[PDB]
């Protein structure tokens, strides 16, 4: 049922309904959540990282969906805005965030959540917002993939 929350781009939108379900995991998957604000923040500022990164998450998630179809990995994306209860647990502070979740040990699945779980961090800067490359590497490294992404020469 996780599985069939993808969009047409292959990613799946947290939302506070299925939040507590998505942060439980899926059982040999990776989970790449994207935590972002798409709209304006209180103060009426929106957030150009965020927008910038947003098209660099999705050329690497389609590039890997092409040429690493049995990769065990999910794409989330969850708006600070949409989903207050995950900004809660995640103890956020700012935007945008890009978080990498191993599976869960089989030994240990029950006790797997966002909230706890360790996580590899992109660090998401403006100087990388549009670095497909180096994103592609990071998840190729954690993914253990070889993936090519396209950037011409």
């Amino acid at each position: 049922d996780i599985l069939q929350l993808k969009d047409d781009t292959g990613v799946i939108t947290v939302t506070a309904d299925n939040y507590p379900l998505l942060s439980r995991g899926v059982p040999g998957y990776f989970n790449i959540l994207y935590i972002t604000m798409r709209g304006t923040n209180s103060n009426g500022m929106s957030c150009q990282l965020c927008h910038d990164f947003e098209k660099t998450y999705h050329a690497v998630a389609d590039v890997i969906r092409s040429q690493a179809p049995q990769s065990l990995n999910l794409f989330f994306t969850v708006d600070v805005n949409e989903v207050p209860q995950l900004v809660k647990d995640l103890k956020l502070q700012n935007v945008p965030h890009l978080v990498v979740y191993p599976p869960a040990e089989s030994n240990k699945q029950s006790q797997f959540e966002w909230k706890t779980s360790p996580f590899y961090q992109y660090s998401l800067v403006p100087e990388n917002a549009e670095n497909t490359l180096q994103f592609g590497d990071f998840l190729a490294k954690i993914l253990n993939i070889s993936i090519t992404v396209p950037q011409a020469f």
